């Protein structure tokens, strides 16, 4: 794991920052091992949770509390809460193509309330140079598992994301937590319905 030792670089810091960017009933998206959500139940937040994969979902059983909420859908197709002011992931959204990105946000703008937010921690691009620069780099290195990651993942760029958020009425802001990593804060600018 030496190869994502940078990609990894301030984990915690990243859960962190995500967790307390967040507020009353959070939805998560990608609970893997249940890392994110850990850190969001000690905060006393209300989460509830989506994973596709039962490998993971187990695992986040196992170390979450019990009677913890986590079913098998994912960002496009899954259970409905109830009242969510705020959802979040880390570390998945790149697993999603451009498009869906789009349809993604396109649906929690509908589900969110004005003042309702969403909050990612993922590896993005600032562009198209960033990206084969960080790509080459990797390859540079003899980092060949992490190249092949690179350009098969959906990564996409600062900007892509920029427009589809406010495209979808939100402002946002990033804040980058590493040199893979950036955390993107969104809040929905009108109101429901």
């Amino acid at each position: 794991d030496i190869q994502y030792k940078e990609v990894f670089a301030h984990y915690e810091d990243i859960l962190e920052d995500v967790v307390n960017k967040s507020f009353g009933n959070v939805l998560e998206f990608g609970v893997g091992t249940g890392n994110l959500t850990n850190k969001l139940l000690l905060a006393g937040r209300t989460v509830y949770g989506i994973e596709p994969s039962r490998e993971m979902r187990m695992i986040a059983k196992e170390k979450l509390p019990k009677e913890f909420s986590i079913t098998e859908g994912d960002f496009l197709s899954f259970e409905v809460p109830t009242s969510i002011d705020t959802i979040v992931s880390t570390y998945a959204f790149h697993h999603l193509t451009d498009d869906e990105k789009n349809v993604a946000i396109a649906k929690y703008s509908q589900l969110l309330n004005k003042g309702g937010k969403i909050v990612f921690a993922d590896t993005i691009f600032a562009d198209q140079d960033a990206y084969d620069k960080t790509v080459e780099a990797a390859k540079q290195r003899g980092f060949h598992q992490l190249a092949n990651d690179l350009q098969t993942e959906y990564y996409t760029r600062i900007p892509v994301m920029q427009t589809i958020f406010e495209n979808n009425g939100f402002h946002v802001t990033f804040t980058r937590l590493n040199h893979f990593v950036w955390v993107m804060e969104a809040t929905k600018q009108l109101e429901h319905h």
